[PDB]
DNA sequence: CAGTAAGCAGTCCGCG
DNA sequence: GCGGACTGCTTAC
C-alpha cells in the first residue's frame, strides 16, 4: 500500500512524524528536515522557480528549520520579501507525500474518550484538578473496544465493582440497558487507588497512542483534567507521556472576550466531537450537552438518575460506571450517522494539512493552493499584515409583504466558487482595470463593454484569459467532489419518498428490507418489490435511505462550505492570497447576476404573458429569484388540473422547458457582455410552490428581507409524498424561539398555506386557551450569555443591561452561597423566563443553564411566578401577528353581519 | 478563527 | 407608544 502520515510535528530543528508504512504498520521517525525558502533573483540568472506572476526566484536551502526562520526575520529587517512555504511542516508533507494520499482508515487509531470526576464543592476546573479522576471509559477504533477504568476507593467513598449483567439488563429490571451489542466490546478494569488507575491508563496509552482522539468536550475538559490530575500527582514529565513525543504546551483560546486553557499534545490530532458538530452540522442548538444532542440526532431518551451528579457515584456507582460507558458510545453512534470523523480524515488528506487544520478554511486553502503551485515549480507569496476594512457583499431584494399563492424559485448553482470560475479570479490572474459605471448601468446593459481583452468583473478588475489561475483550477476540483456527493443526497432522498408513497399500502407478510444501493435512484424492479414489502420492512428502508441522505449532505455540504470559504477567505486579512480587489470582483459580479437575470425573467415573462411593466420576480437574496407563477397557472385555468400534483407537473415542465432555456440566454449574453472565461451561471429550478388544488390555503407569503415561508410539492427534483414547509427567516427557524412556540408557529403557517383563513383562526383559539399547561422548558426563550461580568454590578443590572443578561443576574443572587448549584458559564446558553410582578426573585426574568431543569431551589418559585402572558405575547402573538398581517389575513374572527341570528 | 446583509428584541430616550 | 441609535443575537445567503 502507499504510505501515508498519521500526525506531523516540528520540534525544534525536527520534524516529528507518525505514519503509516508501505506494509499497514505504524510508524514513528524523526526527521530533521531541511526546509527551503525563495528570494526573487536577477533575470540574467539561470532557474527553474518562479512565484505566481512569472519573476524568477532562487532557492535558498537552510541547514536547519530555526536557520530558515532566522533568515525571514532577517528578510524582514532588510525589508525583502521571504517566499515559500513557513509552516515547515506543510513543506515535509508535501515532499514526502508528492502524490495524491490514499488513506486507510481502519490503520488509523481514532479514540474516543470521556472521564468522570466527583466534586462536592462545584464545578471541577480542570486548570486546578483537585479531585480524583474515578472512571474513565476509553473506546479503541482498531481494537473496537471501550475500556472502562473504573476508581473503586476515593476519598469522596468505597464502591463495589460494576456488575456487567445488571448494566445488560432493561432499566425496567433494575439496570441500566447498555446496549447488548456493546456488551462483548467491554474490558473492565476495577482500580483499589487512583494511582494505580492513572499509571496504568498511561502504560494503555503508550500501546495504544491515538491518532484522532475525540469524545464531547475533551478538549475543554478531559484532556486538561487528565493532563493537570497526572501532573499533580506524579510530576509534569509523567504527564507529557500523553503526547508520543513528550511535548505538550498550554495554549490559550483568546477571540474577544475572555480566556480559556487548553493542553497541546504535540503528535496527537483532536478533534472535540462538540467543535466537529458546530462546524459541519450546520444546526444551532439551544443546548450542546451530549443528552441534548444525542436525543436530537438518535431520539434516544436522556440518561436519567436520581440526586446530583455530585452524589451519584456514591449512591448509585453501578448506573454511575454504566453512563460512563453509554455516554462514550452516544457519541460513536452521532458520528456512525454524521460521519464527520470520516469528514475530516478526507479533507485533511486532500489539503495534506494537520487532520486538526480541517477547522481552518484558510489553513486547508493555503495548503492546497501550495501543493499545486509546487507541482508546477513556482512559489507561493510571503504572507503580509492588512488593516481589517469591510468591503461589499450581496444584494437582496425588498419584497412587497404579501402572499403570494404559486412560486417557482431558480438560484445558482455554487454561485461563488461559479464566478470565480467564470470570471477567472485569482492572484495570479489580475490584468488590470477598466474605468466603471455605476452597477445599474451594466444591470440595464447601457454601460460601455468593459474590455475586449480581458475577463471582468463589474467592480473594476479585470482578468486573464489565456489559462486558468490557481484559485479557480483548484475551487473546481473540490466543486465537482461536492457535486458527486450532493448526486448520492438527492437520490438517497428521491428513494426515501418512494418507501414513503409505498407505505401507505404495506403488505401483511414476513419479509426482509431489501438490499439496494440508497445513492441511487431506485431501478424499476426495486420499486415492484416494495411496493410488497411489510411495514416493518419499508420503515427499516427509509431509516436506511435517511441515513445515506445525511451522509450525502455532510460529505456535500461541508464541500460546499469549503470552496465558499475559498471565496471568504479572499477578504481574510489572515489569508495570504487576501485582496479586496477579488474579494469585491466576486460580490460585485454577484449582484450584477442577480439584477441582470431579474430584469431578462421578466422581460421575458411579461413577453408570454403579453404584457409590459409586470413584476415576476418578486424577491431575490444573493444569487435566487422568486417567480410569482399566478399567471401561468390561470392561463391554463385551475379548472384544467386533474389534481395538485397535475399542476404542479406543468410547472415542472414550464420551468424546464420554457424558464431554463431563456435564463440560460439572458446568462450567455451577461458573459460575452463581461468578456468572461466561460459561462457557469446555472441556475437551477429549486422549489415549486403553492396551495393544495381546491383548497383555500394561501401557498405562501413574505414578510420582508430573509422572512418568507412557501409550501413546497417539489425541491430540486424531489416530488415530496406530502407538502413541505420552506420556512427562512421566521420565529420557527430560530433557536431563540422556545420549542413550543417554533411547533405553534409552525402548524399556523402550516394551516396558513395548506387550509386558509378558518382553520388558522380554529388552530390559534386553541393554542391560546391550552398553552398554560405547557412544560416551562418548552416555552422558555434561548439565548447566548456573553459579558455576564460586564453587566454585573454588585449583583444587579448596569446600565444598557441585555433582557437575558438580567435574568442570569437574577439567577445567580437566588442561587448566591449555594456551592452545588450549577452555575450559568460564560458564553454559553441560557433558558430564560419573564417573571410576574411581584415575585420574590425582585426582577423580571430569570434564566438558568440552557438544556438544563432548573435547580429545585428555586423550580417551584420559577413555575409560581413564570408570567405566561408575557411568554405568550412576545413570543408567539407578535410573530403570529406578523405572519397574518403580511399575509393579509386575520388570526382571529372579526365580527359580520352573520351575527345578528 | 478572521465572508456580508439584514432581521427582531431590548435599552435608552426623544417626541411638545 | 413609536422610532432612532445602539448593543446583542441570530439567520439567509
Ligand atoms: N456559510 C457561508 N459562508 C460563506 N459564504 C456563503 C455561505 N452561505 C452562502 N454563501 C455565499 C456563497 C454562495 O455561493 C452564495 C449563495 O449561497 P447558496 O445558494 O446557499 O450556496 P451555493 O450557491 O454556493 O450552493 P448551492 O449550489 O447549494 O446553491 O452565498
Ligand atoms: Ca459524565
Ligand atoms: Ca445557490
Ligand atoms: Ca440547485
Ligand atoms: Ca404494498
Ligand atoms: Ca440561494
Amino acid at each position: 500500500m502507499k504510505e501515508f502520515y498519521l500526525t506531523v510535528e516540528q520540534i525544534g530543528d525536527s520534524i516529528f512524524e507518525r505514519y503509516i508504512d508501505s506494509n499497514g504498520r505504524e510508524r514513528t521517525r524523526e526527521v530533521e528536515y531541511k526546509p527551503s525558502l525563495f528570494a526573487h533573483c536577477p533575470e540574467s540568472q539561470a532557474t527553474k522557480y518562479f512565484d505566481i506572476y512569472g519573476k524568477p526566484c532562487t532557492r535558498k536551502l537552510f541547514a536547519n528549520m530555526r536557520d530558515a526562520s532566522q533568515w525571514i526575520k532577517r528578510m524582514e529587517d532588510i525589508g525583502l520579501e521571504a517566499l515559500g512555504m513557513d509552516d515547515f511542516k506543510l513543506a515535509y508533507l508535501s515532499d514526502t507525500y508528492n502524490y495524491e494520499i490514499k488513506y486507510d482508515h481502519t490503520k488509523i487509531r481514532v479514540a474516543n474518550f470521556d472521564i468522570e470526576v466527583t466534586s462536592p464543592d462545584g464545578f471541577p476546573e480542570p486548570s486546578q484538578a483537585k479531585h480524583p479522576i474515578d472512571a474513565i471509559t476509553h473506546y479503541d477504533s482498531i481494537d473496537d473496544r471501550f475500556y472502562v477504568f473504573d476508581l473503586l476507593n476515593s476519598p469522596y467513598g468505597n464502591v463495589e465493582e460494576w456488575s456487567i449483567e445488571i448494566a445488560a439488563k432493561l432499566q425496567e429490571q433494575g439496570g441500566d440497558e447498555v446496549p447488548s451489542e456493546i456488551i462483548d466490546k467491554i474490558i473492565y478494569m476495577p482500580f483499589d487507588n487512583e494511582k494505580e488507575l492513572l499509571m496504568e491508563y498511561l502504560n494503555f496509552w503508550q500501546q495504544k497512542t491515538p491518532v484522532i482522539l475525540t469524545g464531547w468536550n475533551v478538549e475543554s475538559f478531559a484532556i486538561p483534567y487528565v493532563y493537570n490530575r497526572i501532573k499533580n500527582i506524579f510530576g509534569e514529565s509523567t504527564a507529557k507521556r500523553l503526547s508520543p513525543h513528550r511535548k505538550t504546551r498550554v495554549k490559550v483560546i483568546e477571540n474577544m472576550y475572555g480566556s480559556r486553557e487548553i493542553i497541546t499534545l504535540f503528535g496527537i490530532s483532536v478533534l472535540d466531537y462538540i467543535d466537529l458538530y458546530k462546524k459541519f452540522s450546520f444546526t444551532n442548538q439551544p443546548s450542546y450537552s451530549l443528552d441534548y444532542i444525542s436525543e436530537f440526532e438518535l431520539n434516544v431518551g436522556k440518561l436519567k438518575y436520581d440526586g446530583p451528579i455530585s452524589k451519584l457515584r456514591e449512591s448509585n456507582h453501578q448506573r454511575y460506571i454504566s453512563y460512563n460507558i453509554i455516554a462514550v458510545y452516544r457519541v460513536l453512534q452521532i458520528d456512525a450517522k454524521r460521519q464527520f470523523i470520516n469528514l475530516s480524515l478526507d479533507m485533511g488528506y486532500y489539503a495534506k494539512i494537520q487532520i486538526q487544520s480541517v477547522f481552518s478554511p484558510i489553513k486547508t486553502w493555503d495548503a492546497i493552493i501550495f501543493n499545486s503551485l509546487k507541482e508546477q515549480n513556482k512559489v507561493i507569496p510571503q504572507g503580509r499584515s492588512h488593516p481589517v476594512q469591510p468591503y461589499p457583499g450581496a444584494f437582496v431584494k425588498e419584497p412587497i409583504p404579501n402572499r403570494y399563492k404559486y412560486v417557482m424559485s431558480f438560484d445558482l448553482t455554487s454561485a461563488y466558487p461559479s464566478i470565480i470560475r467564470q470570471v477567472n479570479i485569482s492572484p495570479e490572474t489580475i490584468a488590470g482595470t477598466f474605468k466603471v459605471a455605476p452597477l445599474h448601468d451594466y444591470i440595464n446593459a447601457v454601460a460601455e463593454r468593459p474590455s475586449d481583452v480581458y475577463s471582468c468583473s463589474p467592480n473594476g478588475m479585470m482578468y486573464y484569459k489565456d489559462r486558468d489561475g490557481v484559485v479557480p483550477t483548484e475551487i473546481t476540483k473540490v466543486f465537482n467532489q461536492r457535486k458527486e456527493h450532493k448526486g448520492y443526497m438527492l437520490a438517497a432522498q428521491r428513494n426515501g419518498e418512494i418507501i414513503k408513497e409505498a407505505l401507505h399500502n404495506p403488505n401483511l407478510s414476513v419479509d426482509e428490507p431489501l438490499d439496494v444501493d440508497y445513492r441511487f435512484d431506485f431501478s424499476d424492479e426495486i420499486k415492484e418489490k416494495i411496493k410488497k414489502l411489510s411495514a416493518k420492512s419499508l420503515n427499516e428502508m427509509l431509516f436506511r435511505a435517511q441515513r445515506t441522505e445525511v451522509a450525502g449532505m455532510t460529505a456535500q455540504i461541508n464541500r460546499k462550505a469549503l470552496i465558499n470559504g475559498l471565496a471568504g477567505a479572499l477578504g481574510n486579512v489572515w489569508f495570504r492570497y487576501y485582496d479586496l480587489r477579488n474579494a469585491t470582483a466576486i460580490t460585485t459580479f454577484g449582484q450584477m447576476a442577480l439584477q441582470w437575470i431579474e430584469r431578462k425573467v421578466n422581460e421575458y415573462l411579461n413577453e408570454v404573458c403579453g404584457t409590459e411593466g409586470e413584476a415576476f420576480v418578486l424577491y431575490g437574496d444573493t444569487d435566487s429569484i422568486y417567480v410569482s407563477a399566478d399567471k401561468i397557472i390561470d392561463k391554463v385555468g385551475e379548472s384544467k388540473f386533474r389534481d395538485t400534483n397535475h399542476w404542479v407537473d406543468f410547472l415542472d415542465k414550464f420551468a424546464r422547458e420554457r424558464m431554463e432555456p431563456a435564463i440560460d440566454r439572458g446568462f450567455r449574453e451577461m458573459c460575452e457582455y463581461m468578456n468572461n472565461k466561460q459561462h457557469l451561471m446555472f441556475m437551477d429550478r429549486e422549489a415549486i410552490a403553492g396551495p393544495p388544488l381546491g383548497s383555500k390555503g394561501i401557498g405562501g407569503f413574505w414578510t420582508g428581507k430573509k422572512r418568507y415561508a412557501l409550501n413546497v410539492w417539489d425541491m430540486e427534483g424531489t416530488r415530496y409524498a406530502e407538502p413541505k414547509l420552506k420556512i427562512m427567516g421566521l420565529e420557527t427557524q430560530k433557536s431563540s424561539t422556545p420549542k413550543a412556540v417554533q411547533k405553534a408557529l409552525k402548524e399556523c403557517i402550516r394551516r396558513m398555506l395548506q387550509e386558509g383563513e378558518e382553520s388558522l383562526q380554529e388552530y390559534f383559539k386553541e393554542f391560546e386557551k391550552e398553552f398554560r399547561q405547557l412544560n416551562y422548558i418548552s416555552i422558555a426563550s434561548v439565548s447566548s450569555a456573553n459579558n455576564i461580568a460586564k453587566y454585573d454590578v454588585g449583583g444587579f443590572p448596569g446600565p444598557k443591561c441585555p433582557f437575558h443578561i438580567r435574568g442570569i443576574l437574577t439567577y445567580n443572587r437566588a442561587i448566591k452561597g449555594n456551592i452545588d448549584a450549577p452555575q450559568v458559564v460564560e458564553g454559553e446558553k441560557v433558558y430564560v423566563l419573564p417573571l410576574r410582578e411581584g415575585n420574590p426573585f425582585g426582577d423580571k426574568c430569570i434564566a438558568w443553564p440552557s438544556g438544563t431543569e432548573i435547580t429545585d431551589l428555586i423550580k417551584d418559585d420559577v413555575l409560581h411566578w413564570m408570567d405566561y402572558t408575557v411568554l405568550l405575547e412576545k413570543t408567539f402573538i407578535k410573530p403570529l401577528e406578523g405572519f397574518t398581517s403580511a399575509a393579509k389575513l386575520d388570526y382571529e374572527k372579526k365580527a359580520s353581519l352573520f351575527d345578528m341570528f
